[PDB]
């Protein structure tokens, strides 16, 4: 693993905590520096393009209705994104990838 999780870190006067599997467990202090930070340590992106913040923004709005993270095939019904382009933008897995950069804690595992 790239980041020794779980582990804590500091970014621009801020506190980011990472639980098992490097999961965001502090959506209260999420910002542009935190999202771009984890994305830079994982994908290596040094400058969040306009597409990353675009999809990341649409998801941030749906997380204010129930608090979950759907896939990327249903968001297209009201957006216009191509699964191919998103694939080259993410490491083959825009599902958990996007939500992760957004700062959404797991829904309800336990099985």
């Amino acid at each position: 693993m790239p980041v020794k999780c779980p582990g804590e870190y500091q970014v621009d006067g801020k506190k980011v905590i990472l639980d098992e599997d490097c999961f965001m467990q502090n959506p209260e202090d999420w910002d542009e520096k935190v999202a771009e930070w984890l994305a830079r340590e994982l994908e290596g992106i040094q400058k969040m393009t306009e597409e990353h913040w675009k999809l990341v923004k649409y998801l941030r709005e749906y997380w204010e209705t129930f608090g979950t993270c759907p896939p990327i095939k249903m968001v297209t019904k009201e957006t216009g994104f191509s699964l191919e382009k998103i694939y080259q933008l993410f490491p083959s897995g825009p599902a958990h990838g996007a939500c992760k950069v957004a700062g959404a804690p797991k829904p309800t595992g336990c099985v």
